[PDB]
């Protein structure tokens, strides 16, 4: 309320000052690490033959900086190592070293509110016809201005979603959704359907009449004081994990379990959650209002708890910009 | 077969001559087209912010050159265009132009036995939060020495497969498999499974007890004089099409339909088919001989028919290397 005004006014203020440095500082529009080299993001180039491109044989993770403060970086670094493990990849540098390069990269950019991406690929030699010991994994890392999956102004009113019906989410026994990946075939078909049906956001089923996740976000339904989020079929979001921390402190029950589609049509409130946007209310579903079409009271306490946590020492730390 | 001798000895002869040119000709190991430029393949670099990298937002296709003759290039071009249409991409150049460039690229490398790849991506601006008319699709093309999914000498004995049980193929209502794509998370999982179980080649199910395809190839079963190949849930291969043309010429019935997993344990012969290898016999399945472990008579007739077609003007044209 006054909390949204404080978050978005501070952002816009910080953005004006970062825009001013675009003249003097060539990393102010983003910075990339490639084969040990720092370059502007618009000029970064990867080998054609990298298997991240050739066969999307990669995982990634995406921490964030708000107001000069890394949010939950170590959760994102732990998830990345665990993602690596499951695809028989290994992070090419020590994690302590990766964390320091990240802090360096944020600081030379001068970006106070940032999207940060780490990519670990199979490398220049592919799986099909190579002995596993000859395989050298490659790292890429980049910082860019914070990205909004829902713009701050649509967050005040709420977006429109559809439950997708031309597409369903890739099932875990084909590709494990707990391994962050860029195989977005289903998600792109869903974004197109959403647009075709006069909406923005797709909600994908598992094909078995339950909900999973959308094109870059988790889903959370609210119903008689209780939050419900799918357990299975979905990426275990660090924004979803924050939702859960905030709820446990406000004494609100969170249920991570199978969530049937039908529950989305008789819930009190709906919101989406991601690092690239935060807490993102849905007020219209399949062309119809969500329980009056207003942004719900619990959605709003979750919203405020989440941004408060960006200033809490347990979840964040201050970067030194020189 | 003197036919296998013919083909693999002609290959080896032309290879020895291509390898000689490697110190005079910097395109002899591969050539790539990037933003209008021709460059050695090992030096080809693509923008990191390409959505082909960022979210595998792409289709591709892979025609062949054998003994200086393009093999069914017009079929692969018509399929690339069908593929682009279904993803709402557009081939960034006319197809007549793309054809001349490819021919120039093969003639400059001096490669007679070539793997040729075309990749159409979404471009530098992602689908999410960009107006459709501002999206500018990118092309990458490259030529390299012929790739063998199964080596010549293993084609003389046959290879080992497993019906996969840790992974199943991405279903068509998540990603359309008629759309050639590089989202190989399921296929890579399969290559690991197969290897962990002392085999080379994975056969993926649909999760509904039918066969689909494997990590870079279609599957074809022979049973009492009849070929059986899956219709649904697979790429519609140009090799498979050739197999089919050769079967009808020889009076052999081909059934393109649902093929149950059971049929693979009670058939007379098995073979895989792809542009990168040709006709590839399987003689051990789940660690047991297939119908006695010998390469079978219809596999052999199909093998020869397929390489005959490379010198037939209905299916191929001679390049001028100049
Ligand atoms: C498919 C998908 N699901 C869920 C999420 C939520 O992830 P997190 O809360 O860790 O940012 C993302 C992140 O962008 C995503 O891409
Ligand atoms: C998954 C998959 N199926 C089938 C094929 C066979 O395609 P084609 O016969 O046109 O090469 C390929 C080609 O590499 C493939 O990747």
């Amino acid at each position: 309320m006054a909390s949204m005004d404080k978050v978005f006014a501070g952002y816009a203020a910080r953005q004006a000052i970062l825009e001013s440095t675009e003249t003097t500082n060539p990393f102010a529009k983003g910075i990339a690490w490639v084969e040990g080299e720092l370059v502007p993001l618009a000029e970064a180039r990867i080998p054609l033959l990298d298997q991240g491109f050739m066969h999307s044989d990669l995982t990634y993770d995406v921490p964030s900086v708000w107001d000069g403060r890394f949010f939950r970086l170590d959760d994102h670094l732990t998830r990345l190592e665990a993602s690596c493990t499951k695809l028989r990849l290994r992070l090419p540098l020590p994690r302590d070293e990766v964390k320091q390069i990240l802090v360096e990269m944020v600081a030379k950019s001068g970006i106070r509110d940032a999207f940060v991406e780490l990519i670990v690929t199979r490398g220049l030699k592919g799986v099909r016809g190579t002995r596993p010991e000859d395989i050298v994994n490659n790292l890429y890392m980049f910082v860019q201005p914070y990205v909004w999956v829902m713009e701050p102004d649509m967050q005040r009113v709420g977006g429109s979603a559809v439950v997708a019906r031309t597409v369903r989410r890739v099932p875990p026994g084909a590709i494990d959704p707990t391994v962050k990946n860029l195989q977005w075939g289903d998600l792109v078909r869903g974004m197109f359907e959403a647009a075709d049906r006069g909406a923005t956001y797709p909600f994908l089923t598992d094909g078995d009449a339950n909900l999973t996740e959308g094109s870059g976000f988790n889903i959370v339904l609210v119903k008689d004081g209780v939050l419900y989020t799918p357990d299975r079929g979905v990426l275990q979001g660090v924004t979803r994990k924050s939702v859960i921390n905030a709820a446990e402190a406000f004494g609100i029950e969170v249920r991570v379990e199978f969530v049937p589609v039908e529950l989305a049509y008789r819930c009190d409130e709906i919101f989406m959650c991601t690092t690239a946007g935060g807490i993102m209310p849905i007020t219209t579903l399949d062309g119809m209002p969500v329980n009056g079409g207003q942004i719900g009271p619990i959605t709003k306490k979750i919203w405020d708890g989440y941004w408060a946590m960006h200033y809490d020492a347990a979840y964040s730390f201050e970067i030194d910009y020189n």
